[PDB]
């Protein structure tokens, strides 16, 4: 097998999954079987945990393993489907390695971190590494690992001591190290500085790895003389030393990634005999002169890596269509009735965006906060036949709301805000949550899903949910305009809805976005561009 | 005394010289008197050595003191001149250790960095602290110690541990520490991250010193949240994480510090008792409509630090007449024919940005590469009558062109860039260098410049120089437009030279932008200022 | 060329020296020219102005050098002669970087530890390992160098920066890192502890330098579940540790190394195809039965390591002769009548030790402590015939007691400890100092001195000394039992003195003990024991 480590230097937020995604698709172009792995160095087992605000999107494998959205990366970057060991934390190293000392199996020593976490760690990153899962039945050929954090990152530390051990267990030409670092320009008038990546290089040294690529992140290009003080001060070759500038787009990292020469390095080490596809795409994102304006009516709105997936899966299906898309983020705590008291010209400002708006989307969430804005956002649309698209939590509210404006149960809520809700339409309905993948199976031919997802009987998506529309409150809704086109293979769950009336107003209970790649945009999310750009009827007669 | 320690975090191009600065301003106008120290790790004895490109422009003492342009901050924000001991360097340490071992000061002991090096230090500090600057016949009371480099730089861990020390020497009354770090922001949509301040804080911490302040540099404000994750990760109260975002000017720093509080903190911490001059300096740069454009035809051009004193020095005569500074950055030698044939975009940009010079500035500089461009530029000044101020370099060639151009001694040169030229009229002149404080005495009343200098007989100024106009061939000049109106007290040299027909075209043998404050511009760039505004003869009439 | 680095670990004082010699010899079997270069990171440029009680006896090479002993024992184990430059220092590379950027060496640019220090390093290193010390005209295959210090060492960290750089242009095959470490067992009931072997080496593995062998220094044998915690927690294999417990003798060091299999290492990693002098030499130290007693009157015995050459030049003579030596180290001030009032126990154990010298030997020192007591075994000495030894000091305080107590010039002494003498026997006749090798000359056919040399005409020895025999004040000895049989080839100049009346009693003003070897002891310390044993007739005659 082949190994490459992708660790960070200064700074996290430099793009080092999108480097990481990007060798692993230039790897998958020269014939390599890729699997990946992301190490992220928290105390914690799962993404399950966690606020949006703190690592972004909570993406979700089909396996129910809620991780960071770096893992959506590799699946958009590499048509592969990961799985919860993928992901490895210090929480699930420390907790595994605690659970074998209590039955003994450290036989009577004292366990500490070199050795018994470095070789849980080695095991670990050896065993997932030969999974599958390309879809194949056959082991991969090549791991990207992305060590996650920075190399200050004292919980990090352990894992760069497993990589030193692994370096000298696989061979030299097993292991690839690539260090991403930052390149600041504080002022266009001062210089590119390298000291952070120099200072970066020599404790990544001291931890026992030298960097085979040095991948400089700057704004602007890299100077000539800046690229010859990081070779020098780094203690490396201005072959191994690439510039990753600031870009159009995504599409463009694995093309400047061989254009630095990357490729030609990973052919020349792993011994090896393209990317027309990312070109492709990429020069075609440029040539887009037409515009989809889609709001976005989000309460995680203050951090756009909140819905990172869902954003993608929109520029998926947007370039599909040779459309820009303008992503009008709207803060739904903006749209209710308490700002225009209180900050006035925000509301005024988001009710414009949502005035502008080709078509509405609506994204999950959880808990009460921002979800009254969310049900002013889904009135608009079902009232002024704006498209629309709802997903888990904007399947629930469109429920609601039709509950409460067309069937006049205004009473009707979830037991998630009132949990002594009168009619208590959105209930919770565990199965524990239920978490990821789920077939759901079309109970009604004429569909507009069923269609845009190629006249399939079912279809598997990936579930992030507790709460479920009430069975027994179906018969308010049964021969009214919003149907329940989709359930569950147990039939006692609801989970796609449909107004007949309408356009394209969907709800789905599930997240389409993580199933979303490229060249296979998510079905949902294609019919909202389509139906926004009037190409709907044209593309299903197609 | 008091100590004020300044360190830098993540990249030394932030501007902790003008932090330092401003927090000495701040406690001048506490009415302390304030002394400055800048020490270097680099192992160079003085920046007499160096390229302009490699730190910027060295600055000249009176002292003849060749030293980093953070001594000129010092100097242009507090009214005093310092000496060459306050330039503290790796090399005058472990000279002045080395030079005591060899005659036995160490009493026969084994020499070691902790204790022999860091007691060096210590006591430079504490001697060099006690010297008054101020120009008063009293010891100051305080002493900002800028510590040039990143708190990484392993050639200033021996400043950190000495400082380390010295907190237990004298008390904790009298230390205080302050970091300036970097909190970069990738992109508008990503987060500002705080990662590289803590990680440069738990450095400096490892090596005991704990900030006092914490100097959060980014382009835009911190966020209330970002300042909340540097107080708990660096462990530090929320009072003093202070956010110095990008302004205007130098001229609002210290009412930034002002503003977050840090005035506060000093008169608090050592128990004191405003800057009203500088905020009217700051308010007034905002409100000028004119605009003079000025040409500063140099060599040096590619990073604008390696003319740094030049440029403040038009700055503070800019804002004394009302008008902004259009600095039009000419590298010389796109003027000269062989950019012309090589990249004639850049000559014709060049040659453009010399037609919209109101004024012409031709600083100084080693060698005769550009000097051909300064030529042109002077040529151009010379005959379409544009004003001009040579400084140094440009003296020469302006009495070297005079003599080519104007007395057809087309043959006439330097020494210095044809060793052997036919009438060598700029000759090596020795005392060596001529470096540091002269008395220039005028012997023309009617020049313009003693005029300027306020009908002084006599100027002192700092030279940086080896090379005279020769004083044999002063004959050919003697009747001529172009007069020798300021000679140094011994005769034999030219320091000043005036063209009688002209405006304004004025050289000068000197540097006068190292004698350059904000509220007392240098006489030679106010002058430019005036004649390129017309305001010249209304200013010399009042 | 080959270099090996050994690096110390734990503590300096644990025969890494022996280790770093041992190496040599082995090598030098091995059929290898072996050079040797000591690296001391202290800032002292030679170990010329220290106190013996610092780091043992100034070792004096030939070029007039003063070093540390470790270069001695490079020169008893290996028959090279070294150089001042096969002393490092980082004084000496700081000031020779701090000349070279006076002139301008270095381009204008920042001169700082990585690269320029780092360099000069490796230029000193490469240049001076091309040196024959080993004389031949032919450059060496191979350099030691000894990393005096330990690996925590502050001072230290530019040379093993210097190392891992060298290591990647030198190859792998070109260089062996050696790492001696203690290994502390603090009772006998308790373990041996690896922890400080272990943090060792994760410090010189984070300053990315791997041992190739780890050097275990114990008391007792190393148990083999101990070198298996090495093995395992140092990361390195159980061929690549070895024990060297304590034995009898440094004889015994290369056959230990021999044994742990060094040699096959060595020979394996070189490509290779014997230590049968140094298993003589150590059978032979165990088999002696006989003894001499030789009384060594010294100031500075409070640390043996003062007196290292001189007693190592006994050692030799003792084993050539088959006696074991005893040593008895007597302070000097304990024999004078200060200690008779203020501790008489001393004096009396002192003035024992002194009655049971079948030998008494004198060395050098500087100053007028304990000199004295010097005086008073040399009076003991001469009158009860016991067989006296006289280096430098030695011998002037011999004509000094003779001038005293067989001329009546009581008043005599030298114009070191009275520099207002009345009659200045002992006078400073500087050249400096007469330091290093210097041509000696016998003027006396029927001294004890050139028989012992072999009948040679003259003597090349190494001198260290300011102060000399007054050369008119010759007059007062002329035709008395004292006669100067050896002298300087400027004749100016009184180098050797012998007593005739005395079976041996013998001063030079040079350093013997410096030309020692054990397979060719100083002749000077070889009629010592001699006489001591009644030999030196059986020998002058054989
Ligand atoms: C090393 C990173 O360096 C740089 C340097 N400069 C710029 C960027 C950069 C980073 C993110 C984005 C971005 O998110 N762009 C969009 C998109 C569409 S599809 C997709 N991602 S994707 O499906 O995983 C992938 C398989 C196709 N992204 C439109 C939303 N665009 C530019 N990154
Ligand atoms: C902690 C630094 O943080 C920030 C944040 N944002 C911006 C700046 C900033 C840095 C440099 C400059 C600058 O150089 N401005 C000019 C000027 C005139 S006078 C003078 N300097 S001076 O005479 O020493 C001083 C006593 C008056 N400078 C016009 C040339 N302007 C802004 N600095
Ligand atoms: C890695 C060190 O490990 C150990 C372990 N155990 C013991 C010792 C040990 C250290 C020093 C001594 C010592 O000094 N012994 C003497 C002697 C005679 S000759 C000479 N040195 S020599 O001439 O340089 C060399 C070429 C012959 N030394 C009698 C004075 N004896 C034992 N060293
Ligand atoms: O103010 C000062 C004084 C001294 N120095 C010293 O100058 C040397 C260079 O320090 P820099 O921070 O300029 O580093 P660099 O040139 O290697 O990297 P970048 O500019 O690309 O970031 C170091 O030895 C440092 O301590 C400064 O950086 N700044
Ligand atoms: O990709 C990943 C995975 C894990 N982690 C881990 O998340 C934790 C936070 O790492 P961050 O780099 O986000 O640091 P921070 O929030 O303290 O500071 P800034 O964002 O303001 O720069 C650390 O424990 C790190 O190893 C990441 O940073 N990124
Ligand atoms: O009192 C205690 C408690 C805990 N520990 C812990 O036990 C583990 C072993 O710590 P040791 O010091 O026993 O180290 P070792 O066995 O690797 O090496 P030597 O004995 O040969 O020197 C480490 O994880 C340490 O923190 C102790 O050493 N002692
Ligand atoms: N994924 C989501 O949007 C969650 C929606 C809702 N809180 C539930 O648990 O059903
Ligand atoms: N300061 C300068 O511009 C130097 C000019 C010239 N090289 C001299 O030494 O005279
Ligand atoms: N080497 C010594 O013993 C020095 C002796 C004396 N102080 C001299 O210099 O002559
Ligand atoms: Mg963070
Ligand atoms: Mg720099
Ligand atoms: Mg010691």
């Amino acid at each position: 097998m082949k190994y490459i480590l992708v660790t960070g230097g200064v700074i996290s937020g430099i793009g080092k999954g999108i480097i990481a995604s990007s060798i692993g698709t230039i790897l998958k172009s020269c014939g390599l079987r890729v699997t990946a792995i992301k190490i992220d160095p928290y105390i914690n087992i799962d993404a399950g945990t966690f606020s949006p605000y703190e690592h972004g999107e909570v993406f979700v494998l089909n396996d129910g393993g809620e991780v960071d959205l770096d893992l959506g990366n590799y699946e958009r970057f590499l048509d592969i489907n990961l799985y919860k060991d993928n992901n490895i934390t210090t929480g699930k190293i420390y907790q595994h390695v605690i659970n074998k000392e209590r039955r003994g199996d450290y036989l009577g020593k004292t366990v500490q971190v070199v050795p018994h976490i470095t070789d849980a760690i080695q095991e670990w990153v050896m065993n997932q590494a030969k999974v599958s899962v390309d879809g194949n039945k056959e082991d991969p050929q090549i791991c990207v690992i992305e060590l996650g954090g920075t190399i200050g990152d004292i919980e990090g530390m352990a894992f760069v001591e497993a990589f030193r051990q692994f370096q000298f267990k696989a061979k030299k030409e097993n292991f690839y190290n690539i260090h991403v670092s930052l390149v600041p320009q504080p002022s266009a008038t001062g210089e590119q500085k390298t000291k952070p990546t120099q200072n970066s290089v020599r404790a990544l040294r001291g931890l026992g790895l030298s960097p085979d690529l040095i991948v400089c992140r700057s704004s602007t290009p890299i100077e000539m003389a800046v690229k010859e003080k990081i070779s020098m001060f780094c203690h490396v070759n201005p072959e191994q030393v690439i510039c990753i500038h600031d870009v159009s787009s995504t599409y463009r990292v694995p093309l400047l990634l061989e254009e630095q020469g990357v490729v030609k390095y990973f052919q020349e080490r792993l011994g090896l005999p393209l990317l027309f596809k990312w070109k492709a795409m990429a020069d075609r994102y440029e040539r887009l002169q037409k515009i989809c304006s889609i709001a976005l009516v989000g309460k995680y709105t203050k951090l756009r890596d909140c819905y990172a997936s869902v954003f993608k899966a929109l520029e998926h299906s947007a370039l599909a269509i040779n459309h820009k898309l303008n992503l009008m983020y709207i803060d739904s705590i903006d749209l209710e009735p308490v700002t225009k008291a209180e900050d006035p010209v925000k509301f005024h400002e988001a009710w414009q965006k949502l005035c502008l708006a080709d078509g509405i989307l609506v994204p999950g969430g959880f808990g009460i906060r921002g979800t009254l804005g969310k049900l002013q956002a889904i009135s608009w649309a079902r009232t002024k036949k704006i498209p629309f698209l709802g997903i888990c939590l904007g399947m629930q509210l469109a429920v609601i709301e039709f509950a409460r404006n067309c069937l006049n149960l205004k009473d009707a809520n979830s037991t998630e805000f009132e949990p002594n809700t009168p009619v208590p339409l959105v209930i919770d309905m565990p199965e524990t949550m239920r978490l990821g993948l789920r077939r759901t199976v079309f109970t009604t031919e004429n569909s507009i899903l069923k269609k845009l997802y190629g006249d399939v009987p079912y279809i598997e998506e990936r579930h992030r949910h507790r709460y479920e529309v009430n069975p027994n409150l179906i018969n308010q809704f049964e021969n009214k305009d919003l149907c329940f086109v989709g359930e569950d293979v147990d039939g006692k769950r609801m989970e796609i809805v449909e107004l007949t009336s309408h356009p394209y107003f969907i709800g789905v209970q599930f997240h389409p976005e993580f199933s979303s790649r490229p060249m296979k945009p998510s079905p949902p999310y294609l019919g909202l561009l389509l139906a926004a750009t009037g190409n709907l009827n044209a593309h299903l007669q197609q």
